[PDB]
């Protein structure tokens, strides 16, 4: 399948070379499995998702997304338009409030919620947890990564967007989960995104067009950008049955795009995901 004018991030993943505007990718577009969005919630009212997103679990008074960034990271997975897995099933843990802001006791919780919730969902392709948020180093929170990704869920988590080496913010530092930085649409690591060993791989993460509330959409930058276009590509692979859970990061840097990033500090994958669809 082809998607002309798609976003720019779109069209990178699938693409061995930058510069191209149309998105290419397997029909099956990821049915059959699960994306989790652990994040501020998901509007699942809107039309691009179709009937595709849920939301299962607040720990705020509401469960409605009254800041965007969840909605957005949603789109980029799932939404029709605007995503990698444009036949998931997108599931919304709010465990960020309304500013974007949460406790890592309420992030800990959610990230243990989706290891359960999981045997309550239909996802006989596998399970995927996006997870575009971080802060300072925390034992504790590295831990709930570790067992998300145990459970039998592959991770994606945020670098963070501090210019600075990741193995100082947390659940990116945690080695067994699947860490992503940010990149631009000429190649260039994102001038914000977080670097070091723990990386594992880059993703489109500045300028990227998604799904905002109200109905709306806009385009934002972040290391939460690049985080959905991995948790997606890890779902459509794992419903194309080349890769698990347990091994979609590791399959997924072997398929990369090789030395094809700039401004990648020495000791730093220079590795950006890529479908390697061929029509
Ligand atoms: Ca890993």
């Amino acid at each position: 399948a082809a998607q002309t004018n798609a976003p720019w991030g779109l069209a990178r993943i699938s693409s061995t070379s930058p510069g191209t505007s149309t998105y290419y990718y397997d029909e099956s577009a990821g049915q059959g499995s699960c994306v989790y969005v652990i994040d501020t919630g998901i509007e699942a009212s809107h039309p691009e998702f179709e009937g595709r997103a849920q939301m299962v679990k607040t720990y705020y008074y509401s469960s409605r997304d009254g800041n965007g960034h969840g909605t957005h990271c949603a789109g980029t997975v799932g939404s029709r338009t605007y995503g990698v897995a444009k036949k998931t099933q997108l599931f919304g843990v709010k465990v960020l409030d309304d500013n974007g802001s949460g406790q890592y006791s309420t992030i800990i919780a959610g990230m243990d919620f989706v290891a359960s919730d999981k045997n309550n969902r239909n996802c006989p392709k596998g399970v995927v947890a996006s997870l575009s948020l971080g802060g300072g180093y925390s034992s504790s929170v590295n831990s709930a990564a570790a067992r998300l990704q145990s459970s039998g869920v592959m991770v994606a988590v945020a670098a963070g967007n501090n210019n600075a080496d990741a193995r100082n913010y947390s659940p990116a530092s945690e080695p067994s989960v699947c860490t992503v930085g940010a990149s631009d649409r000429y190649d260039r690591r994102s001038s914000f995104s977080n670097y070091g060993s723990v990386l594992d791989i880059f993703g489109p993460g500045t300028d990227i067009l998604s799904t905002w509330i109200g109905g709306s959409t806009r385009s934002i930058s972040g290391t939460s950008m690049a985080t959905p276009h991995v948790a997606g590509l890890a779902a459509y692979l794992m419903t194309l049955g080349k890769t698990t859970a347990a091994s979609a990061c590791r399959y997924i840097a072997d398929t990369a795009n090789k030395g094809d990033l700039s401004n990648i500090p020495f000791g730093t994958v220079n590795l950006l995901a890529y479908n390697n669809y061929q029509a």
